[PDB]
Order: C-alpha cells, then structure tokens, then sequence
C-alpha cells in the first residue's frame, strides 16, 4: 500500500527536505566528482583531441539536456499524484515516461549518427567520440527516466545508489580505457557507454523484477499525462542548455580580462565552486519532490513550509562551506564563493516551479541568473572597469544577489497566489 519514500512527502515537510537531500548530495557528489576527473584525463592527451572534444560537446550536452529534463518532468509529475493520492496516475506516468524515453532515445540516435558526418567535417576522434555516444542514447535516457521515477517517489537512497554505482564505475573505467587499452578520447566515451549500460540493467531490475517501487509497472494513453511531462521536462532540458552556454560566455570574459593566464584561473574556480554547490543541486532535487507532493494535496502552507525550510537550511550549509574555502586563484578564492549563499535562494525557486509543474518560469529565472545576471554582469565589470579578473567574480557574486532578490519574492509571490 505504502512506501518509505511515500510516506516521508505525504509528511512532515521539514524532515521530507532533509531525509530526501541528503542521499540526493552524495550521488551528486560523486556525479561532479566523476566531471572533474573526466576532465583531467581529456586534458594531456593533446590539442588535437581537445579539439575533437569541441566538436561533439555542443551535441553531448544537447543529449544530457533532453535526458535530464525528461527526467525532472518524470520526477515532477509522479510527485504530483502521490501528493494527491493517484496511485494509477502515478502509475500511468512511469509506463508513459519509459515508453517517451524509447521514442526519444531511438530518434535521437537515428536523427543524429547519420547526420553527424557531416556536420562535423580531430574530426575523425569526434565522429567516433559521437558514433559511441549517440549509440547508446536510448540507455542515457532511461538511466535518467528511471532516476525521475524513485525520485519523484522519495527513494532517495536508491536514486542516490544509482548514481553513485553509476559515476564510480565510470571513475574506475576511465583511466583503463583511455591510457591502459589505449582509445584515446574516445575511450572517455566508451567507458561512458560501458558504465551506462551496466547501470540501466541495475535499475531495470529494481522497477521491473524486484518491483521495490511504490508505482506498478493502469497504462492508457493519456494527453493529460503527456502533457503534464513535457510541461516540466522541455523547459528544463533549455535550462540546463543555458547553464552550460553561460559557462562557456564567462569563459570569454575571463578571456578578454586576464587572458588564457588567466582563463586557467576561471577553470580551476569554477571546479571547486562545482564540488562546494553540490549541497544546493542536492536539496534542489528533493525541494522539487516535497513541494510537488504538497502541490497535489492542495496544501499550500506545507508547500510554502517546505520552499522557505529548504533555503533556511542549504543557506547556513554554504555558510559552513564557505568558510571551508575561505581557510591567483587564491585571491578569488576568497570573494567569489560568496554567490554560493546567495544560490539557494534561486535555485530553490526554480525547483519549486518544477515541483507546481510550471517549468516555463524555472527556465526565465534561470536564464535570468545564469545569462542575464551572471554573464552580465560579469562582462560589465569587464570591460568598463579598471578591474580586470578580479571583476568577473564580483560580476558573478553581484549578478546572483540579484536573481537570488527576483527569485525569492517570485517565488513567495506565487505561493499567494495559490491560496487566492
Ligand atoms: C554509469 C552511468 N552513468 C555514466 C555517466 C557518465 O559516463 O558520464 C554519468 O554521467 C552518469 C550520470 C548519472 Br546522474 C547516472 N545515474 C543516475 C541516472 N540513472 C543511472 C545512474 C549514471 C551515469
């Protein structure tokens, strides 16, 4: 009948926020982990194959992009249902999502391989780096439809094992394909098929034979349902596109600030601050579960209880990381985490909105706080002031104060209006 998962968001939303963020940070951790030591490898095996790299990236994030969306809408919704007390809609969401991640996963694969020979044309790493990749699309998907599933559930521990099962094998095989075989960069993206596929059998096996999941995998096809998926994980696929496009514009200005002295500053800040908003990305993913339930139980004041508990929280957390980093480089070491406070106050905005199913306002507050703000910002203090590097980090601290103010009072403006 019941479910640890489901009976910890049916609840006390202030233990929900916490019991769920927790296995959700540990999974990141590793996740970001994983992209730290990726880019180590990738980095020394020469210029001709970090060239390569160039040319499938705009193509690899678009791939993680639609997956990890589709996800989040997966999680959004299932979150919904439970809070309402839907055990079919609950279950007609999971079999629509597996069958949307079929759909997607294929068509991905059969639009782009065969188009990729000649968008590229260094170039044969890539197309090889592609072919690797784009086979196992399909397999991307479904990891991140299977995730949005226990997600969207409250079974943070086995989202969490997934990930962790998942980016470890990958730290592990990384180094083995690349330099001990000897593939070279496309190694990175055959170990990350290998990993991938040992992991989707992983959670076939918790969804389908153990059945360990609150929802059965009552299936008919609905538009209600396709259209309560698509309203979360579009928004969110453009969302987690800009992200990545925004990092790439702050490169420039770090470019035109201090040169590629001086570019090298910004990666090594940017990893760092990667590994210290792991506690934000963490209880985000759970804000979007909690207030997603409380959504569908009509019960605002826990949705407002659970937004406002989950910023209160992740804000003294970074205020203890924070100093972790306080006690080059060194000098932005010491100014830029300071937008890592100001963070989850956006950022957990922005999950709510997926939680309440609206994504078309989690996508303008982030492109607000990543482009507009951030880049901004950034660029601003750039190129019209004497401060060169030290101005883009003010940029970026300056430009979150801002998106975190326009976030917050969104953000309660909204949970008003849901009374009214
Ligand atoms: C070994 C599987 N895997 C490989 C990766 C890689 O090679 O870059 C991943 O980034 C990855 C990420 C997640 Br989240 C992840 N999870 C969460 C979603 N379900 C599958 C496990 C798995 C990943």
């Amino acid at each position: 009948k019941t479910t640890k998962g489901v009976q910890l968001l049916r609840g006390d939303p202030k233990k929900a926020i916490v019991r769920l963020s927790i296995p959700m940070m540990i999974g990141m951790s590793v996740q970001t982990l994983y992209n730290l030591a990726d880019g180590i490898w990738v980095s020394g095996l020469g210029p001709e194959s970090l060239a390569a790299v160039g040319l499938f990236f705009p193509v690899f994030m678009g791939i993680i992009a639609l997956a990890a969306g589709l996800g989040v809408g997966t999680s959004s919704a299932i979150a919904r249902r439970i809070g309402a007390r839907d055990k079919e809609g609950a279950d007609n969401v999971a079999v629509h999502s597996l069958i949307l991640s079929l759909i997607l996963g294929v068509t991905i694969t059969i639009t782009m391989l065969p188009a990729i020979d000649s968008l590229f044309r260094a170039v044969e790493l890539a197309i090889e780096y592609a072919r690797v990749l784009l086979a196992g699309a399909f397999i991307i998907v479904f990891n991140n439809v299977g995730n949005g599933i226990l997600r969207g559930e409250g079974d943070a521990n086995r989202a969490m094992l997934a990930m962790v099962l998942g980016s470890g094998l990958n730290i592990v095989l990384d180094p083995i394909f690349i330099y001990t075989l000897g593939f070279g960069v496309v190694g990175a993206a055959y170990a990350t098929l290998l990993s991938m596929v040992v992991t989707s059998l992983f959670i076939a096996y918790w969804l389908f034979v153990k059945r360990d999941t609150y929802v059965d995998i009552d299936f008919s096809p609905s538009r209600e349902i396709l259209k309560d998926i698509l309203r979360v994980g579009l928004p969110s696929s453009l969302s987690q596109l800009s992200m990545s496009i925004a990092m790439f514009f702050l490169n420039s200005v770090a470019i035109t600030a201090g040169g590629e002295n001086g570019v090298a500053v910004f990666t090594s800040a940017w990893r760092i601050t990667m590994l210290g908003i792991v506690p934000i990305l963490g209880m985000a993913a759970a804000t979007t579960s909690v207030t997603g339930a409380a959504y569908g139980e009509r019960n605002v004041e826990k949705l407002e209880t659970a937004y406002l508990y989950a910023i209160k929280i992740a804000f003294m957390i970074e205020l203890a990381v924070v100093a972790f980093i306080m006690l080059d480089l060194i000098s932005a070491l010491r100014t830029l985490p300071v937008f890592l406070v100001l963070t989850p106050f956006g950022m957990m905005t922005s999950a709510m909105f997926q939680g309440i199913g609206e994504g078309e306002k989690s996508l303008i507050l982030t492109i607000f706080r990543t482009l507009v703000m951030q880049v901004g910002f950034a660029y601003i203090f750039v190129h019209y002031t004497t401060l060169g590097l030290r101005g883009v980090w003010i940029g970026i601290v300056i430009g979150n104060m801002v998106a975190a103010i326009v976030g917050f009072l969104w953000g309660r403006m909204r949970i008003s209006a849901l009374k009214k």
